[PDB]
């Protein structure tokens, strides 16, 4: 019974996580390593000790969510065991510096067998790593205080000729970011001082006192579920769909487990369990 190093990104809803117990275990959620590293020889280390040396509770999470109840029944279908860890640097992935970094960096790195999450599916991604047919599709969006900023979607205007202090951002090093630089290279220059390291990061950004955004551009699924959990409802997503992308599990090129998890996800969209995962955790 095969072990597979699987690795995350903390994302909600689809990957969140909690404290371990007094022992460092997960009486709810699978233990998931948060090593803070991409040192192949350190995550290597890490994961030994858990069995011959000691891992501190600093360093270990018990995560849940839609992607973890995925994949726990993936591992049930196909009969392997899993252990889990946190990417790093916190990031999805892009090319830097000739190396790309997050999640694709490590799959590349051979750092885990696979990488589940709300990873995008894209092309440049696709170049160098594969992806399951994807389990579930969003466009991209954008986040604006209530009461406001109004924008028409991605071509308004007011983003490509921006007034004084107007300012709009996305996620370093997502799919998001990937998909601006491509399209819309005038546009990135303006938001690539104004963006954030993760999600919450970007949606703190418009809530700050005063605030240092004005309209934060991310995945639509990840702003609806933020927009869901405000405390005052004074978030809105705005404008029309733009960016359409599949979330896939990533695995490195020619992985013979590919095929074998792209069945069992068509057939969790067709039987209805895909749907269930959303409406649990939504």
């Amino acid at each position: 019974r095969p072990k597979l190093r699987v690795v995350t990104l903390v994302e909600h809803p689809f990957v969140f996580t909690r404290e371990s117990d007094e022992d460092g275990q997960c009486p709810a959620g699978q233990l998931c390593l948060d090593p803070g590293t991409n040192d192949s020889a350190r995550l290597d280390a890490l994961f030994a000790a858990l069995v011959n040396g000691s891992v501190p509770r600093t360093l270990r999470r018990c995560c849940y969510g839609y992607c973890i109840d995925l994949l726990e029944r993936l591992a049930e279908d196909l009969a392997f065991d899993f252990e889990l860890y946190i990417v790093g640097d916190g990031k999805y992935g892009a090319l830097r510096d000739g190396r790309w970094t997050g999640l694709v960096g490590d799959l590349l790195a051979g750092r885990a067998h696979m990488a589940v999450t709300s990873f995008s599916i894209n092309s440049a991604r696709s170049q160098v790593v594969d992806f399951t047919s994807p389990f579930f599709s969003t466009s991209l969006g954008i986040m604006v205080r209530t009461r406001g900023t109004e924008l028409s979607g991605i071509h308004d205007p007011k983003l490509h000729h921006p007034s004084q202090g107007f300012r709009f951002g996305t996620v370093w090093e997502s799919s998001a970011e990937a998909y601006i630089k491509a399209s819309f290279p005038e546009m990135h220059a303006h938001m690539r001082r104004h963006s954030a390291p993760t999600t919450p990061h970007g949606v703190a950004m418009l809530t700050s006192d005063p605030p240092k955004l004005n309209a934060f551009i991310m995945d639509k699924s990840l702003l609806d579920y933020e927009v869901s959990i405000d405390a005052d409802c004074k978030l809105l997503t705005v404008g029309k769909p733009f960016a359409i992308e599949g979330y896939g599990i990533g695995l490195p090129q020619n992985s013979p487990l590919t095929s074998n998890l792209s069945e069992f996800i068509s057939r969790y969209k067709s039987s209805g369990f895909i749907d269930l995962l959303h409406d649990k955790w939504y």
